[PDB]
């Protein structure tokens, strides 16, 4: 987890969803190592990315049951729980409610909250 077959499905839409926003790799890396900060240009491409697969709406609403079956078997029960705690999403916007949800989740359980 994440299993490497995932990448190059995301890879468009990684790619896409980095021009839009205007992230950067060294950004991605900085929330993989539980930094986070509200800035639009990672919190937006998180926003972004969930969304190309589904797993939130136009109000950044979680698809908990698509989150779920996403994730190795052995992160699932983890990732209940951190989703019980912390869903509903809530925020200003689409990008600051999945920033709210990350912090969340890196506070809560570390290994679940990975970002690609
Ligand atoms: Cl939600």
């Amino acid at each position: 987890w994440v299993p490497p077959e995932v990448f190059d499905l995301v890879a468009e839409d990684k790619a896409r969803c980095m021009s839009e926003h205007g992230t950067t790799q060294a950004q991605i890396d900085d929330v993989d190592k539980g930094n986070l900060v509200n800035e639009p240009s990672i919190t937006c491409y998180m926003y972004c990315l969930l969304e190309a697969f589904s797993l939130v709406d136009d109000e950044a609403n979680v698809d908990e049951d698509i989150m779920l079956g996403l994730l190795p078997d052995q992160l699932q029960e983890r990732a209940q729980s951190v989703m019980g705690k912390c869903l509903p999403t809530s925020g200003s916007d689409n990008c600051n409610k999945i920033y709210n949800l990350a912090k969340c989740v890196q506070e809560s359980a570390p290994d679940v909250w990975f970002v690609i």
